[PDB]
Parts: structure tokens; sequence; C-alpha cells
């Protein structure tokens, strides 16, 4: 039902992406189908977040070594410190690199994980909950008002398609994928 709901509810491309990351880390979306809702959803917050803005390089959703290319490419041209970790998006206007976390808890709580696994980088923080709620770095939510409630609109809409098919339960709880 999961993965049916899944094929169903995000478009090809997103799916092919998130499938074939698992796949490849020896992770089936058959079995880990709660994983692979929540990789498609984070994907599409990240290509949503850029769609936004070229103000923004899509830096997630790319192989890894294409990923480093985009990356070491930012910081040769613009001096910004190498991250640890690649983030999900670049910010030409900003000048930061931005991470982007979709939680089922609490923003607070999944902001404090993100802000303590990338300590020592400079990367700008945005939480998206399945609730409305968000948390960004000194409160600076990078996008406008509008570009914000399509996201969490979209994540809502979701957690309610989940809903409807009895997953939201199973989902909310499995904080895999995060
Ligand atoms: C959990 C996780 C979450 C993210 O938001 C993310 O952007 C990412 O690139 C990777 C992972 C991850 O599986 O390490
Ligand atoms: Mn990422
Ligand atoms: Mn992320």
């Amino acid at each position: 039902a999961m993965e049916d709901f899944v094929r169903q509810c995000f478009n090809p491309m997103i799916v092919e992406l998130a499938e074939k990351a698992m796949k490849e880390y020896g992770e089936d979306p058959k079995i880990e189908t709660n994983k692979f809702a929540a990789i498609c959803t984070h994907l599409e917050v990240c290509f949503m977040y850029s769609d936004f803005g070229h103000r923004f390089e899509i830096i997630e959703g790319r192989d890894r070594i294409m990923a480093w290319t985009v990356v070491n490419s930012i910081c040769n041209t613009t001096g910004v410190e190498k991250p640890k970790f690649l983030p999900d998006l670049y910010d030409y206007k900003e000048n930061r690199f931005i991470e982007i976390g979709v939680t089922r808890r609490e923003v607070h709580i999944y902001y404090l994980e993100k802000a303590n696994k990338i300590k020592s980088e400079k990367t700008h923080i945005h939480i998206f909950s399945f609730t409305g709620e968000e948390m960004a770095t000194k409160a600076d939510y990078t996008l406008d008002e509008e570009s914000r409630a399509r996201i969490k609109t979209r994540l809502f809409t979701i957690r309610q398609e989940m809903a409807s098919r009895s997953l939201w339960d199973s989902f909310r709880q499995s904080e895999r994928g995060e």
C-alpha cells in the first residue's frame, strides 16, 4: 500500500531517483517503504525549494560525483568553506549552502539534530514538518511566504493522503528517512 502510495503521488523522476539511491546502498523500497516515502518527500521538497528561485543550485538528487563537482565548483568561485557533508542547495543571493530537513517530529528537535550533525559548518538550516511548522537558522526562512506556503501545503497533503490510506501512523512513528 505504501509502495503504491509513493508510485502514485510522486512524479516518476522523484520515484526513480529515490529507488535508485536506495538500491545502490542495498535497500529494497518494497521493504523499507517508509524510508522510500521519506526520500521521495524530501527530494520533492528540495526540488520545490529550488524551483521557487537561477537563485538556487540543486545539490540533492545528483550522484555523488556530480554533487561534489557542484560543491567544489561553488567553493572555488565564491571562496565559501567546503562542507563535510553534501548539503541540499546553494543560495547565490545569500551565498550559503542550505540543508533541508523534513521531519515527522517537532521542528526544534530535528533542527537540533541537524545543527549538531553539521556543528562546524556555516550551512543554513531549514526544517519543515508535516504540520506546517518550519524552523530556520536565525529565523531567516530564505523563501517568500508563498513559496513556503506551497511546500507546507504539499507536505500536509502527503500526510493526509497517507492518512486516507491508513499509512500515516506507520510513517510518523518511523523516523527513517530522517
Ligand atoms: C537522513 C538524510 C537527510 C537529509 O535531509 C539529507 O539531505 C541527506 O542528504 C541525507 C540524509 C542521509 O541519509 O544521510
Ligand atoms: Mn541532502
Ligand atoms: Mn536534507
